């Protein structure tokens, strides 16, 4: 239904926790490198830059890509998801860069509601939340007993 | 709105994920002993077994337990949460025990969707999954702009 990318990964146990993730939910999983760490990843496809995932996708059928970051109003459930769609995350402590976040439409930027004075959600937490909220709007289609 | 509890977790990194989780949707996390682990924790109660943590409960208004198990044909998405409901979470490799889950009625039993042949998930993405469709389900009541 949708495949899921990170930007420059930076904390491997966070990388090694996606990839079940992606194996739950039926999503391939993107590396933007360069990663933090050095690299089951039969789901795994590495990107030399922004640039090249880019153009691996082109030739790959219908896409969007819907960002992960604070900088919106609108929240993940907000946005419609499709079938094509890319879920792109930052590393936990730096997020996107600019260039990125603000080639994309303001209905492709997207944040995870939080309380007031919490912390950073744990990359997988953030990934998790957003790839079930994408994976409701298309039905769950795939899902065991489904 | 809600709070979780996780029944004799295992693996501490998991539950300090948890911790995090709990401070970004609000909730109050409740540890039912033993851990597997020596134990901010400020919204942490650690209770000496399940009794007594429905003995806690009892005192504190309305609850109803949901628990996360693979033991029912209804999924997360299909219960209904109110104030006051506790997502309860028994350890990543084991679950809950049968005299825990059978105690419950049948629409408290959920269910995450899953592809056949997945791994289980995560612990501490499985918290964050039920723990964002019912805050959801609860218009996000308390989130930072809303």
């Amino acid at each position: 239904m949708f495949d899921i990318a990170l930007y420059e990964p930076e904390i491997a146990p966070n990388t090694g926790n996606i990839i079940r993730l992606c194996a739950n939910c039926g999503a391939n999983l993107h590396l933007i490198e360069p990663l933090g760490f050095d690299l089951d990843l039969a789901r795994v496809t590495r990107h030399k830059n922004y640039q090249a995932f880019l153009d691996y996708l082109e030739q790959r059928g219908e896409y969007r890509i819907f960002a992960c970051t604070t900088k919106t109003t609108g929240h993940h459930v907000d946005a419609q998801y499709r079938q094509g769609d890319v879920l792109l995350f930052g590393p936990e402590t730096r997020g996107l860069p600019m260039e990125v976040i603000e080639s994309l439409p303001m209905s492709q930027r997207i944040r995870i509601p939080m309380m007031p004075d919490a912390r950073s959600l744990n990359l997988s937490n953030a990934v998790a939340i957003i790839a079930f909220e994408a994976w409701r709007q298309l039905g769950f289609q795939g899902a065991k007993g489904h």
